[PDB]
């Protein structure tokens, strides 16, 4: 199972750790995706989950966009993990370089309740340039499922948790 975390609250646990090398090391049921409204795995966490499945997970998003149009901000839909997990769980968090409101953050966290276990990144950061800390804090007070984060950054990590209230 999941090892090497810390525990930040009942649910919520959060390692220093490549997202890719851990979704291949534990081949969770649920990888989260940092994923946009197209399903456009190009840069951040989507770019490298799509590059780790060869861009299967490209081809298999560009049929879902073909088939059902744009996700939401704040929404999510279910896909295949290839060779990552047995599902990839694709939400949209706002990104405040696109001008998008960060009030969507706590509705993108929403889609992980519907999940009993995730690996999940921080939702809109990154390159969605929101605050990590304010997406951890929103993380922690709106999952109650059991969300294991991997935070590729060990200076960020390192803030993230001497940060935590």
């Amino acid at each position: 199972s999941f090892s090497g975390y810390l525990k930040l609250t009942d649910n919520v646990y959060i390692k220093n750790a490549d997202i890719v090398e851990e979704a291949k090391k534990v081949k969770p049921t649920v990888v989260v995706n940092a994923a946009n409204v197209y399903l456009k795995h190009g840069g951040g966490v989507a770019g490298a989950l799509n590059k780790a499945t060869n861009n299967a997970m490209q081809v298999e998003s560009d049929d879902y966009i073909a088939t059902n149009g744009p996700l939401k901000v704040g929404g999510s839909c279910v896909l295949s993990g290839h060779n990552l997990a047995k599902h990839c769980l694709h939400v949209v968090g706002p990104n405040v370089n696109k001008g998008e409101d960060i009030q969507l953050l706590k509705s993108a966290y929403e889609n992980f309740n519907q999940h009993e276990v995730l690996l999940a990144p921080l939702l809109s950061a990154g390159i969605f340039g929101a605050d990590p800390i304010h997406s951890l804090r929103v993380c922690v007070d709106t999952v109650r499922t059991n969300v294991y984060l991997a935070v590729f950054d060990k200076n960020l990590y390192d803030k993230l948790v001497s940060s935590f209230l």
